[PDB]
RNA sequence: AAUUUCUACUGUUGUAGAUGAGGGAUCUCGCUCCUGGAAGAUGGUGA
RNA sequence: UCACCAUCUUCCAGGAGCGAGAUCCCUCCAAAA
C-alpha cells in the first residue's frame, strides 16, 4: 500500500578538527550551535522583527464595562452591579486592568483580572466559612454582604449546616479517645462528608456555580495568549545562535561538516560556483538549494498587510490576499503558475526554469495537493563540485571550521549487520536515490549539542580504572532530521472534529477486503507475566469435532518453526581463558562465525554442538515472555535475565515504599512468608485484588467463599455458577495461586507490633516477587532470598534515590517490549510471505477506561506505521472511545489493528467450547481435543481463543 | 564495566528495538509553613 | 457560676512554598544590498 511522510530525528558523533570560533564558548546534551544548508534561510536575521509585544497588548487591555460581555454566563443585574462595585474598590490606585503577566507587559500599574476574581472568590468562601462556624441563622445570612451566597435558598443551607454540624460532631470524636482504627474510619467518613458538601456547594449554588464557570472561562483566553507569548519570546532569541552556513564535504568514503561565517557566505558561493561540475578527483563538495510550497505562501503573502514585503509590491497586478482565494483551487494554482511564469520571479527565485516550465507551468492538476507535491518534488536540488585543495582554501580564506562524523558502523564498511538507522544515512548518498528524485530527503536544518562527561564514573571508576569505555570524555553530538516517502501525500487525520474522524478512519478501513485476510494473531491480557501469543486461520472452522481435531492435527502444515535451548547451565572457555555462559547471550553459540573466532574450534565441532545443544519444534502458539529473535531464529528462552532484572526491581520498589510508608516508630513488623494461613490474612488479601465497589456486595460467607475460591481447589469447593460469576466480576487483577502450583509466589505481610491475628497489611507479593525454575541458573533460591532480605531491613542498601529506580524500571520495561516488537514483526513478515496476504493484529482492549500494555500498544503501532497499514494519528492513547463493552461480538478497528471485549478467558475449549479445560489435560467432555503436541503451556489456549473470537467478530463486522 | 542509541544483556569490534525533538497551558491529588475562626483538656478568677 | 488569663491538642476555612499525575496543543526550509 501507500506510504507516509514519516519524520525521524537522527544523530551522530562529532570530532573537532579545527574550531577557532566554536571553542570560544567551550548534565545532558546542551545546545551550542544550530546551522542550515540553505543560504537563503540564514537571511532571517533576528533584527528582522518588530515590537510584537505592543500589538498583543491590544488584546489584553480589557475595561470594566465590557467584562460581562466576555462570558456566556448570565447574571442578574444586581449581581452584576455588585461585581462592578467590588471592581470599583479594586479600581483604586492602579488603572491598567490586565490578564496578568510579567510587569514588562503592562508596567506596575497593572492589575490581574484572574487574581481579583480569585481574590473575591476566596473572601466570600472565608466569610461564609466563619459564619458557618459561628452558628448563625438564615436571617443573619440575609443581613450579610455575601451577595454570592445570601441569595441561597433557606432550604439548601439547612443541608449544609446540618452537614457542617456533622463535621463538628465527628471532629470531637477525633479530638478524643485517640483510637487509630476508628480515627481512620472517622477521617474517611468526614472525607466523604466533605466530598458531597463540595458537591452541594459546587452544584446547588447557582450564583456560586455560575461565577465558578465564569472564572473557569476567563482563564482559557489568558492560557491561550500566554502560550503565544512564551512561544514568541522563546523563538524570538535576540541573539539567536543561527549564524553559520552548512556545507557537505566527502573524502575517502567519509563525510565532513563545514560551517561558514555569514559575512563570508556571499563571496564564498561566488568562488564556489566557478569550479568544475564533475570528476573523480578524490575531494568532493556539496551544498543544498530548494524552494518550498510553504515558503511560497510566506513569500506571496503575509507581511503584505504590514507594508513591508517588497516582493508583492512588484506583483500587485498579478493579484486581494490569500483569503480572497475562497473555495477555488483553480484560482490559487493558476495564480501561482503566473507567479512562476512571471519573469520577474524567475530573475531572483533560484528554480529549474526549464523543468518548471515543462511540468508545472505546462500541466494542470486535479487537486491542490498534486500541485504542491510536484513543486517541492522538483524544487529540491543538490549541487556538487569536483576540485582538489578545496578545504585549505576554505580554511585559508573563509575562516571555516570543520568536524568529523563517526560511529560504530561507519568505521567498518566491510560487514553486513549494519544498524537500521545507518542505512538511511547511507542510502541517502546513493545514486538510486537521485534517480528516484530524492525520495529520501534531508531537511536543511541541523543541531549541535555538548555533553559534559558525568562526574560519577570519571575519577575512580573509569579513569583510574583504565577502562575501554568512552562516556567519561567530552563529546559533540550532531542532531538531524530526515524524511521518508516524501513523494507521497502528507495525509493528516489529526485536526478533524468528531463526526469527521470516524468517517476518515472508516474510509481508511475500506482499504482492507474481507476475502484478502488469510491469518489473524492474538494477544492475551494475562498479567501472570508479560503476555502470551497465538495465531489462527479460517480453515480451522470445520463442521464437526472430528474434522476440527483432524485439522488441528496439521501443525506441521500451518505452524512456525522454533529453536529451544536444551541445557541452561551450559558454559565454555574461550581462547583468552574466561568462562562464557550460554544463557547470558546465546548469540555467541549461534552465529557460526563468532563461535569459531572465539573458541578456535572446527566446523564439525560446531555442527555437533549445534545439534546437541538445541532442539527444533513447530507450534501454533508461543510464550512471548522470554521470546527473542537471534540471527533469523525464534527461541523461547532466549533472554532469561531480562525478566529477572524486572522482578528484582519490582521487589525493591514495593518493599522499599512499604518500609518508607511513614512507618515511623511503630513496630510494623514486615514478615515474608511463602503462604497465608489465617482467614484474616486471606480476607485482608482478596480485598486488594477486587473492586471495592463490587466487593461491598459480598457477605461474610461470600467473603469466606471468595477466599476459598482463591486459596483452595475449586474442583472440590463446589461453588455455584452464580458464585463463580460473582467472584469473577469481583476479581480485579487476573492471576493464579492454586495451592502451590508450578508458579509459586511469596507474600510480604506486615504484622503490627506483634502476631496479633486480627489486623494486618498485605500487599500482594504479585507486586513484589514471583518464583520461576529458570532463574536458578543465575542464582540459587537461597542466594535469591538472602539478597531480597537485604531490602527489608538494610537501609544502607538504599543508597540510590527513587529518581534512578523509576528510570531503571521504566527502561527495563522498554527493553522487554522492544524484544516483543521484534518477535511480532518477524512473525508477521513470515506469514505474509508464506501466504501472500495481510493479517490482523487483534489485542485485548485494555485501555484508559479500564502498564506495559499501554507501552506494548504504542511501540507496536509505530513499528507498523512505517509499513502504512494503519492511519496517521495524533496519539493512539488520545483516540480510543466507547464500543468496547458488554458484547462478545464487539470490535474496534484501526487498520489491521483491532480491540475486542475481555469476556470469557482460557477456560473455553477450542473444540467443544463449553467444557472447562486446562492445558495438558484432556477435554472433560471428551470431545477428543488434545493440547499435548499443539501448544506450549496453559496460556497458549487463551491466546488461541482470543484470535478465534476476534476473527469471527471482524467478519461479522459490517459497514453495510 | 567497548555504544548515535551507554537503552537493554554479555562485553576492548556481538543479538534485538529505537521519531523525537523541543516546548507549554489547564486541571486534580500528596507534603511543609502562615493567618483567622471553630472546638476541647487543665491551673488562677465569684458563690 | 462567669469574664479573662495559663497549658496543650483536635478541626475547618483561607494564603504561600514544595511534589506527583491526567489531559491537550504547538514546534521541526526562505531573503536582497
Amino acid at each position: 500500500m501507500e506510504t507516509y511522510k514519516v519524520t525521524k530525528t537522527i544523530r551522530f558523533k562529532l570530532e573537532a578538527q579545527n574550531v577557532p570560533e566554536i571553542q570560544k564558548d567551550i548534565s545532558g546534551g546542551l545546545p551550542v550551535a544550530k546551522a542550515s544548508f540553505n543560504y537563503y534561510t540564514i537571511n532571517k536575521k533576528p533584527v528582522d522583527f518588530g515590537n510584537e509585544k505592543s500589538e498583543l497588548e491590544s488584546r489584553l487591555k480589557i475595561s470594566i464595562d465590557t467584562i460581562f460581555k466576555l462570558t456566556r454566563e448570565n447574571f442578574s443585574k444586581k449581581i452584576e452591579e455588585a461585581i462592578t462595585a467590588d471592581i470599583q474598590k479594586e479600581l483604586n490606585n492602579g488603572k491598567t486592568l490586565l490578564l496578568g503577566d510579567v510587569p514588562m507587559l503592562g508596567i506596575e500599574n497593572y492589575v490581574s483580572l484572574r487574581q481579583i476574581l480569585k481574590n473575591i472568590k476566596s473572601n466570600q468562601k472565608k466569610a461564609f466559612s466563619d459564619l458557618m462556624q459561628s452558628g448563625k441563622n438564615y436571617n443573619e445570612l440575609k443581613a450579610t454582604n455575601l451577595y454570592l451566597l445570601n441569595t441561597i435558598e433557606q432550604r439548601q443551607f439547612d443541608n449544609y449546616k446540618v452537614k457542617t454540624n456533622e463535621l463538628e460532631k465527628l471532629a470531637v470524636k477525633i479530638n478524643q479517645a485517640t483510637n487509630d482504627n476508628q480515627k481512620k474510619e472517622l477521617i474517611s467518613n468526614k472525607q466523604r462528608v466533605a466530598k458531597q458538601r463540595g458537591i452541594i456547594m459546587r452544584d446547588n449554588f447557582a450564583t456560586w456555580k455560575s461565577f465558578s464557570n465564569f472564572y473557569r472561562t476567563i482563564s482559557q483566553e489568558h492560557g491561550k495568549i500566554l502560550a503565544l507569548l512564551k512561544g514568541i519570546e522563546k523563538e524570538r532569541t535576540e541573539s539567536q545562535l543561527l549564524k553559520y552556513w552548512a556545507l557537505i564535504l566527502e573524502n575517502n568514503g567519509q563525510h565532513k561538516l563545514i560551517l561558514i561565517p555569514r559575512e563570508k557566505a556571499a563571496s564564498c558561493k561566488q568562488w564556489i560556483a566557478s569550479l568544475n561540475p564533475s570528476g573523480d578527483k578524490l575531494t568532493k563538495l556539496f551544498w543544498f538549494e530548494s524552494l518550498t510550497y510553504r515558503s511560497l505562501q510566506k513569500l506571496c503573502f503575509g507581511f503584505t498587510e504590514n507594508g513591508n514585503n517588497k516582493f508583492n509590491k512588484n506583483i500587485q497586478n498579478l493579484l486581494n490576499g490569500e483569503f480572497a482565494f475562497q473555495g477555488d483551487e483553480q484560482k490559487k494554482i493558476k495564480f501561482y503558475q503566473s507567479v512562476l511564469e512571471s519573469k520577474y520571479a524567475q530573475s531572483v527565485l533560484n528554480i529549474p526554469i526549464q523543468q518548471v516550465q515543462a511540468d508545472i507551468i505546462n500541466q494542470s492538476f486535479a487537486s491542490l495537493d498534486d500541485f504542491q507535491i510536484a513543486l517541492e518534488k522538483i524544487c529540491y536540488r543538490l549541487f556538487a563540485v569536483v576540485e582538489a585543495n578545496i578545504e585549505a582554501e576554505l580554511l585559508k580564506n573563509d575562516k571555516a571550521q570543520i568536524f568529523n562524523i563517526t560511529s560504530s558502523d561507519l568505521r567498518k564498511e566491510a560487514k553486513d549487520k549494519i544498524k537500521s538507522h545507518t542505512q538511511i544515512w547511507k542510502a541517502f548518498w546513493t545514486s538510486e536515490n537521485k534517480q528516484n528524485n530524492f525520495e529520501t530527503r534531508l531537511n536543511p536544518e541541523i543541531t549541535i549539542t555538548y555533553r559534559q562527561p558525568k562526574q560519577s564514573k570519571i575519577d575512580k571508576y573509569g579513569e583510574r580504572s583504565q577502562k575501554n569505555n568512552r562516556y567519561l570524555h567530552a563529546q559533540y553530538t550532531l542532531i538531524t532530521t530526515i524524511s521518508e516517502h516524501s513523494n507521497s501525500p502528507t495525509k493528516i487525520l489529526s485536526f478533524m472534529s468528531d463526526d469527521e474522524f470516524k468517517s476518515s478512519v472508516d474510509t481508511f478501513n475500506k482499504k482492507f477486503k474481507k476475502d484478502e485476510i488469510k491469518f489473524a494473531f492474538g494477544i492475551d491480557n494475562g498479567e501472570v507475566e508479560l503476555s502470551t501469543l497465538g495465531v489462527y486461520f479460517p480453515a480451522f472452522d470445520k463442521t464437526t469435532y472430528k474434522e476440527k481435531v483432524a485439522e488441528l492435527e496439521k501443525v506441521n502444515d500451518y505452524g512456525f518453526e522454533v529453536l529451544t535451548i536444551r541445557n541452561l547451565n551450559y558454559k565454555e572457555t574461550d581462547y583468552n581463558g574466561k568462562e562464557r555462559k550460554i544463557i547470558q547471550n546465546p548469540s555467541y553459540f549461534l552465529k557460526k562465525e563468532n563461535y569459531l573466532r572465539t573458541f578456535n574450534k572446527s566446523e564439525t565441532a560446531y555442527q555437533k554442538m549445534f545439534t546437541e545443544q538445541f532442539e527444533k519444534k513447530k507450534l501454533l502458539t508461543l510464550d512471548l515472555t522470554t521470546a527473542k529473535v537471534i540471527c533469523g531464529h525464534i527461541v523461547t528462552n532466549g533472554d532469561v535475565p531480562a525478566l529477572f532484572n524486572l522482578w528484582l526491581k519490582h521487589a525493591q520498589r514495593n518493599i522499599f515504599e512499604m518500609n518508607d510508608h511513614i512507618q515511623k516508630e511503630t513496630a510494623k513488623k514486615i514478615v515474608l512468608k511463602n503462604q497465608l494461613d489465617t482467614d484474616n490474612e486471606k480476607l485482608k488479601f482478596a480485598e486488594y485484588i477486587s473492586k471495592e465497589k463490587e466487593f461491598g456486595k459480598l457477605n461474610d460467607d461470600e467473603k469466606m467463599k471468595y477466599t476459598k475460591w482463591i486459596f483452595e481447589d475449586r474442583d472440590q469447593n463446589n461453588f455455584t455458577e452464580v458464585e463463580n460469576k460473582k467472584f469473577k466480576r469481583c476479581q480485579k487483577i487476573y492471576g493464579n495461586y492454586s495451592t502451590k502450583a508450578k508458579a509459586p509466589v511469596l507474600f510480604a505481610s506486615c504484622f503490627i507490633d506483634e502476631e496479633l491475628q486480627s489486623v494486618t497489611d498485605i500487599f500482594d507479593v504479585r507486586h513484589i516477587f514471583k518464583k520461576r525454575e529458570d532463574f536458578y541458573a543465575l542464582k540459587t533460591e537461597e542466594e535469591i532470598k538472602q539478597l531480597i532480605d537485604s531490602y527489608n531491613t538494610n537501609r544502607a542498601s538504599h543508597d540510590i534515590s527513587n529518581e534512578e529506580l523509576d528510570l531503571k524500571i521504566l527502561n527495563t520495561k522498554k527493553a522487554l517490549v522492544a524484544n516483543a516488537v521484534g518477535v511480532i514483526d518477524f512473525l508477521y513478515k513470515h506469514y505474509e510471505r508464506r501466504l501472500g496476504g495481510e493479517g490482523l493484529i487483534i489485542k485485548e482492549g485494555f485501555g484508559t477506561g479500564k502498564n506495559i500494555y499501554r507501552i506494548l500498544e504504542r511501540k507496536l503501532y509505530q513499528k507498523f506505521q512505517n509499513y502504512g497499514l494503519v492511519p496517521p494519528i495524533k496519539s493512539l492513547m488520545a483516540v480510543r472511545a466507547n464500543g468496547i463493552e458488554n458484547n462478545k461480538n464487539a470490535i474496534l478497528q484501526l487498520g489491521n489493528v483491532g480491540f475486542i471485549d475481555p469476556a470469557g478467558t482460557s477456560q473455553e475449549c477450542p473444540v467443544c467450547i463449553e467444557g472447562r479445560l486446562e492445558h495438558t489435560t484432556t477435554c472433560p467432555n471428551k470431545c477428543g481435543f488434545n493440547s499435548e503436541r499443539i501448544m506450549h503451556s496453559n496460556d497458549g489456549i487463551a491466546s488461541f481463543n482470543i484470535a478465534k473470537r476476534g476473527f469471527n467478530n471482524f467478519v461479522k463486522s459490517k459497514t453495510d
